[PDB]
């Protein structure tokens, strides 16, 4: 599909077969999800945005479907107010910016 | 153009007759530029991101040419690691997400 930017580009994602609303974010290098108790090993990480750094848990090779398109890769979990789909997964679904 | 996301979507902007690199950021509502002088009145504002809130200066009605496309709108100036072109100006240049 084509998504305009009049509003926040929010789409449904599926992770663990669970559905969430998430922001398609070309300005994020990484995918960052709201606190969730995901199974498996993880590694501590820090990521910086506007305002400073937050601590996140890095989970690798996690399947996640974005607007019906399958993806698998690294997902960071931490205290974000919004689920963020970053470039690592946006490339996997063939997402582009066009003007 | 069509821009893929294997690298950060950085483009050259021209603002106040000066060239800068800025990030095309669909996850940002607002446009936020690194410390710089812009003419005209500004007002103090606060904006929030992943790491928390920052203080910015809000300049309204500011011409910016983004990768050859003209916008005139609100530009926030403050402590950011990267120049960010947000949805307020991405919409003006006809930018969409596509997959
Ligand atoms: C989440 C993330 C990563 O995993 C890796 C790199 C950057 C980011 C990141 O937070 N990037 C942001 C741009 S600000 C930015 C800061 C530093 C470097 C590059 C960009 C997001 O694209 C936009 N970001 C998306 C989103 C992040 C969660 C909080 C709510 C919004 C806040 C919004 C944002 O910050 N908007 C402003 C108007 C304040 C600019």
């Amino acid at each position: 599909p084509q998504i305009t930017l009049w509003k926040r580009p929010l789409v449904t994602i599926r992770i663990g077969g669970q559905l969430k609303e998430a922001l398609l974010d070309t300005g994020a290098d990484d995918t960052v999800l709201e606190e969730m108790n995901l199974p498996g090993k993880w590694k501590p990480k820090m990521i910086g945005g506007i305002g400073g750094f937050i601590k996140v848990r890095q989970y690798d090779q996690i399947p996640i479907e974005i607007c019906g398109h399958k993806a698998i890769g690294t997902v960071l979990v931490g205290p974000t107010p919004v689920n963020i789909i970053g470039r690592n997964l946006l490339t996997q679904i063939g997402c582009t910016l066009n003007f």
